[PDB]
């Protein structure tokens, strides 16, 4: 039962329909980034074409071990022709890889989907300034006024400055962060910049890494833990058990861990600015819960489909109950009269 939101009228394409089984008509399925509920149903014995990008497409090959004749990566912001539809992906400004596709159908209507994306002010100078838009399909993760956080920016510099301040007061403290998907790097990236150190990890998450093009990633990352003043940990074991055990298994050379678990929204965010936040501490060890968001706020989705003006939206979030649809059509047809299209 492939859902409607995944399929795209007038084409044979899906966007992120891997868990369906063979899609009814699907010529050709579009994943939009390599994140776990996205990719579902992707495996070395996938057998149809899958269009995505070229960092998308390292990870299925490496990771997923999809086979090289299913693998079509294109380039960004390129305009290209998949089945006799031309289509352009862009920047999602969401995990590394992550893009929005660009449809234009044949009989003049032209798509966008947003995949998961944070919108940012710089996409209403991509291409699509050049575009009337007909159909959103948009990422309604967090389409709710209560969902505000900190930019990016503001989340990093909270997160150098209270590394670095506790490394140097305690030369024997260790910094951990926790991971599961890919996306929110600059985190460990820049704790490790700092503290002038490399991000020392494991071999599984280190291949996930090296597949995804960043610029001198070599000087950055290691599996060499003992080399290394920033370790990456799974998120499950960002607890003060799991702390407590990699402690010990550290040999003696630090005495104290701060770690940090990126998160998403929480609603410490509703009663605590990103100055304010404070960790939950258990003797030698310390874990912050820091809200850096790969999806965007109310007001940044607001401010982009106001700017973006689409004729008909299609959310592809919190679409299961009758509660949030009706929530989110309402916030839609807010923004339509607010900003008069
Ligand atoms: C369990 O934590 C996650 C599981 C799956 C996903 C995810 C994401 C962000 C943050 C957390 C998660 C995300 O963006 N996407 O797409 C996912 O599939
Ligand atoms: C099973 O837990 C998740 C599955 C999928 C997703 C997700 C996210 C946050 C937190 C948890 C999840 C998220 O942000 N996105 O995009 C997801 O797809
Ligand atoms: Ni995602
Ligand atoms: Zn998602």
């Amino acid at each position: 039962t492939c859902p409607f939101y995944k399929k795209i009228p007038g084409t044979g394409f899906t966007v992120d329909a891997f868990q369906y089984g063979v899609v009814e008509g699907c010529t050709a399925y579009f994943l939009t980034h390599f994140h776990s509920d996205h990719y579902a149903g992707l495996s070395k014995h996938f057998t149809f074409p899958v269009y995505c990008s070229e960092i998308t497409g390292n990870l299925l090959k490496n990771k997923l071990h999809v086979q090289e004749q299913y693998i079509h990566p294109l380039p960004l912001d390129t305009e290209c022709i998949v089945n006799g539809v031309k289509v352009v992906l862009l920047d999602a400004n969401h995990c590394p890889g992550a893009v929005m596709i660009l449809f234009y159908l044949p009989n003049g209507t032209v798509i966008l989907h947003t995949g998961d994306f944070r919108a940012d002010p710089s996409m209403e100078r991509s291409l699509l300034a050049d575009q009337k838009v007909h159909m959103l399909y948009l990422d309604t993760t967090y389409c709710s006024p209560e969902y505000t956080f900190p930019s990016q920016q503001e989340v990093i510099r909270f997160a150098i400055n209270t590394a670095f301040e506790a490394v140097t007061l305690n030369p024997h403290a260790l910094v951990v962060c926790g991971t599961y998907s890919i996306g929110k790097e600059k985190v460990f990236l820049a704790i490790a910049d700092v503290l002038g150190s490399k991000v020392g990890m494991s071999q599984e998450k280190y291949k996930t890494l090296q597949c995804l093009n960043i610029p001198e990633i070599n000087s950055l990352i290691t599996t060499d833990m003992c080399s290394s003043l920033v370790h990456l940990l799974p998120m499950m074991q960002i607890n003060f058990k799991g702390l407590q055990s990699h402690l010990k298994k550290c040999g003696g050379k630090y005495n104290q861990i701060l770690a940090f678990r990126p998160t998403g929204w929480t609603h410490s965010n509703k009663f605590t600015r990103i100055a304010d936040v404070i960790p939950q501490t258990k003797g030698n060890i310390s874990i912050y819960g820091i809200p850096y968001s790969e999806h965007s706020s109310y007001l940044e989705m607001k401010r982009f489909v106001q700017w973006l003006k689409p004729q008909k939206i299609i959310p592809t979030v919190n679409v299961g109950t009758w509660k949030s649809r009706s929530t989110m059509e309402k916030y839609f047809r807010e923004w339509k009269l607010e900003a008069g299209y």
